[PDB]
Order: structure tokens, then sequence, then C-alpha cells
């Protein structure tokens, strides 16, 4: 018993992890085979930020521009490419830690492991979710640039976010490993702000199932509700729409609990409208949106 | 910027891990040089459980009743002893990568991350602390016991606790690697209980620097207050009396903010009278206290 904010085991992304420097700016990178992949922003200087045209920047560097460091190991490059909004270095030494791995592109509402580096030396892990708006309420600092987010799925590790940015009110924008943003973001500095977000409603109602494994029931009740019903309670509190497939998903918690999901989701209704009345579930004094299904799952049983 | 519960790399404890097995009972165990440390009660059966003596029980074992595993390669046990609650087995083969380390007894309050295992094999990684009690709150399933506490230093893992049991109200028992029981447990199935908890007052503090650092300051006031004072408000709310210690703890935190340790002090004494009405910090809704004062200043700076 007992439910945690519980990240992988980072091992195989720690033996990945290396220092890429470019001029006076250094950051970190992800060194799979004989690729190191980092931000492109690593070829920027400050005076470029406001608008750089990287084909531009990238055609004016050549190989020895680039120092790639591996622990104590300097990794010599070899050839150079961008691809999107990330930069690849070809180097002559293969990885020879390289796990078994994937490049994923999640969407909004799942979660994530961060190993969160500075100069290519991990310094923590922790869990986060991609937020409905297209950030992640990471904890970064300067130097983090280039840290990734990934999952496990038994040996193989997919890559999902690579960290690019802090935006105003302090949560934080990145790519996938293709170096696709996730969300309207681009990888300048200009006048760019998170957008409204809302709360990731199967996600709580994954965690109200967990309480249940675990032993929290204060929150049930006899009652039920439409979908169409939820779903305009929850729009009033800025919780994403429940869909079928949502529904579907909750199958297994539903099974193993016994509590149907549109019964569940008459208890949130009721958590909704009248707060907790100074009770707690799971630790919490508010409602959590930062576990999938799979992770109750995963964690529970 | 931003605020995580954020665990260490788990990297080289992963490389630690192996299993253990006794008959028809398995466990994890450590790896570390050519000994295998793990629960002495991987000896027990069901039957022995109510009241075993272990000196008799490990007398009746051969080298040849435990095998252990590593990945797919048995290792071979050439040697046994027990030391507390804690069995060591001397295998053929020193672990190629034992990483520096040391096994330290911690203090009620301090933190560590925990690499949750089944079968010799890393499912997940959180945060926890030693709670007052001498309990943990972790999360922890049939399988886990073994499962080990860390911190890092540097490169050098300082271990400090193994998983042994899970007790009544659902939190966690366990010992240092030398086998000695946090707290008055003992590693038999009995009637035994945790005690009364406490908030771990310095910790709170140490976590209303962090929420100032990050920008939320809406809990600060122009007041301060003694420490005797203080220290008579925490007893009427269950916290932990506050030492000159940690106020001196504190300093570094207090430095960088400009808010002296006892004007933070008046902000928690306003905080446990009036509650947050409605507002979070960090995005938390109740004060947290499972991060030290040396957790924020790793994370924060
Ligand atoms: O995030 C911005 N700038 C970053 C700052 N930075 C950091 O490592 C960093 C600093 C401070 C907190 N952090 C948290 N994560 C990373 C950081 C170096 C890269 C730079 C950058 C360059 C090109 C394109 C995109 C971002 C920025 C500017 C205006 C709004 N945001
Ligand atoms: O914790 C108890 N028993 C454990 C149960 N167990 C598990 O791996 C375990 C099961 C279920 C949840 N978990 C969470 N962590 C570990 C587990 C095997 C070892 C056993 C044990 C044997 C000798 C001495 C101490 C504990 C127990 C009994 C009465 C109160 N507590």
């Amino acid at each position: 018993s007992g439910f945690r904010k519980m990240a992988f085991p980072s091992g195989k992304v720690e033996g990945c992890m290396v220092q890429v420097t470019c001029g006076t700016t250094t950051l970190n990178g992800l060194w799979l085979d004989d690729v190191v992949y980092c931000p492109r922003h690593v070829i920027c200087t400050s005076e470029d930020m406001l608008n750089p045209n990287y084909e531009d920047l990238l055609i004016r560097k050549s190989n020895h521009n680039f120092l790639v460091q591996a622990g104590n190991v300097q990794l010599r490059v070899i050839g150079h490419s961008m691809q999107n909004c990330v930069l690849k270095l070809k180097v002559d030494t293969a990885n020879p830690k390289t796990p078994k791995y994937k490049f994923v592109r999640i969407q909004p509402g799942q979660t994530f492991s961060v190993l969160a580096c500075y100069n290519g030396s991990p310094s923590g892990v922790y869990q986060c979710a991609m937020r409905p708006n297209f950030t992640i309420k990471g904890s970064f600092l300067n130097g983090s640039c280039g840290s990734v987010g990934f999952n496990i799925d038994y040996d193989c590790v997919s890559f999902c976010y690579m960290h690019h940015m802090e935006l105003p009110t302090g949560v934080h924008a990145g790519t996938d490993l293709e170096g696709n943003f996730y969300g309207p973001f681009v990888d300048r500095q200009t006048a760019q702000a998170a957008g409204t977000d809302t709360t990731i409603t199967v996600n709580v109602l994954a965690w109200l199932y967990a309480a249940v494994i675990n032993g929290d029931r204060w929150f049930l009740n006899r009652f039920t509700t439409t979908l169409n019903d939820f779903n305009l309670v929850a729009m009033k509190y800025n919780y994403e729409p429940l869909t079928q497939d949502h529904v579907d998903i909750l199958g297994p918690l539903s099974a193993q609990t016994g509590i149907a999901v549109l019964d569940m989701c008459a208890s949130l209704k009721e958590l909704l409208q009248n707060g907790m009345n100074g009770r707690t579930i799971l630790g919490s004094a508010l409602l959590e949106d930062e576990f999938t299904p799979f992770d109750v799952v995963r964690q529970c049983s």
C-alpha cells in the first residue's frame, strides 16, 4: 500500500547524457548510437536570440565548433545537421550504453519522467505531465536545456520531451526528440505565453480509483450521472471533457474496485460542487491530475 | 524556476539490485563488492513468523539454500552471516558496477530516495522522509522487501534504509544497512503499530523559503516571533520543536531571501492559526514537510 508520485528508474537515460558546448554556450545532449541530439539554440549568441535565422547560423559552423564531452572523454564530432528545432551531431564513437529506445510524440494528459541535468551530469528525477496547454510544470534552472523526458516499457526507453525554454509564468516548453515543439511555441526570445490550462479529468478519475484501492472511500456516494451531465459540470469547473474512450480506458480500475466509471463521476461532481470539507485524499487537499490510468495500474498492482 | 518532489538519479543503485531466493521465499538484495545484503526474514516460513528464533533458523541453512540472481546470471553464495536484522551473503563475484558508497543511519526529518524493486528489478523511484515516529510513508507492494533508500553526495551513494515490512496503517518500517530498525519495530508478525506522528517544522520552514524563491509571497507578514512563543504554537498544532540548530541550518535560505528565520516563523504561525483561505503554496493546499533545507538549496540554486 501507499501511493506516491513515482518516476521511472533513470539509469538507462543517465548513461546517454553528455555535455555539448558551442562557443561560450553549453547545454546537455542525448547520445544514442553515434548521434548526439540537443536543442539547436546552442548555436546562438545573445544578439541572435531576438529572431535568429538558424539556417544561416548553422551554415557558418564547422564540426570543430562543437565540443561534446561524455564524462571526462571528449567525443569528436564528424557531422552536423538540423531537424526542426534539434541539432544532430554525428560523433565518431557509438555510445556503448545505448538502451533499446524509441522516439514518441505524446498527447496532452500523458505523464513522463524528467532527468534534470547540468553540464552533462544528472541532478535529479521527477514526474510531470504534458498539460492541455502544451507546457509542463517542471523544475529547471539555467543550464538545464537538453534535459529529456521519457517513459520505460520493459527495457525500451521511449523518449518524449527535450527541454528548451521557460515561459514567463515559470512553466516549461520544449520539443519531441525530432525537434517539433509541443504547443505553438518557438525557440526565440519573444512575447510568447502559456494559454489557459485545464484539469485532466480522466487522470483525476484514475487517482480517485487509486484512493479507493488504498482505502480512502469517504468521497464515494450512492449516486450516478450521465456522461453529458457530468461533462456539463466539468465545463463549469475548467475540466477537460470526458470521452467514451476515457471511460473505456478506466475499465480495468472500474472492474478492480467495483465502482462504475459514471458512479465515480458522480463522486467527482460532488467534490467539485462541495469541496473536501477539510479532508484529504491520498495525502492531498486538492484533486490531483498528473497520474494516468496506466500509472495507477502500474503502481497499485 | 519550478519546485518538484525530486529524487536522486537511481542508476548507481540500479546496478546493485539482485534477487535473493531462499526456498519458496523471494525478495530483493543489494550487491556491493562481493557481499549481498537483504532482510533476514527471507529465511522464514509462514509458520515461523509468529515468533522466529533467527539464530536457530540460520543454523539450519547451508550456502546452497540461497539462490542469488543478478540479471540472468546466477551468483554463487560462498558464505552467510547475520548482522542484526540483515542477512549478508558472500558471493564469488564482486559486483563490477559497485559505486563509491557509505552506510549511514539517518535522523528523523531527513529525506531520501527509494528505488522500489520486485524480483531484483527496479520498478520506480520516489522521495520520502524518515518520519518523527520512525516510519516512512512509502509505496510498496508484496515482493518489495529489500528495496533500499539512499542519498547521493557527488558520486558517493549513502545507503540509509532497507525495506522490511508494512504496518497496519499502510506506512512502512525497515532498517539501516547494518540491520538495525528505525523505531521500536521488530521483524516478526506481531501487534505493532506506528505511534503518533508530528510535522517536521524545520522542513516546513525550508519549503516556505522555497516558495519565496519561486515567487509565492502571499503568506508573508510584517511580524516576528520569539522562538519560545513560536514553540508554544508549534506544540498546539502537533509540530516538532524548532531548535537553535534548526535556525542556524536555515541560515543560507534566510540570507538568500532576506527573510529572518523568526520572521518566517511568524508566517507559519499565522498559517497554522488561520489556514490558507483557499490559496496554495507551490501547488499545495497543505503545508509540506518532506523537503529538508539541503533539498531546497539543492533544487532551487
Ligand atoms: O527560457 C528562456 N531562455 C533560455 C534561458 N536558458 C536557460 O538555460 C534557462 C534560464 C533560466 C531558467 N531556465 C529554466 N529552464 C531553462 C532555463 C538558456 C537558453 C535560453 C533560450 C535560448 C534560445 C531559445 C529558447 C531559450 C527565455 C527567454 C525569454 C523567455 N524565456
Ligand atoms: O509486512 C508484513 N509482512 C510482510 C509481507 N511481505 C511483503 O513483501 C509485503 C506484503 C504486503 C505489502 N507490503 C508492503 N511492503 C512489503 C509488503 C513479505 C514479508 C512479510 C514479513 C515477514 C517477516 C517480517 C516482516 C515482514 C506484515 C505482517 C503483519 C503486519 N505486517
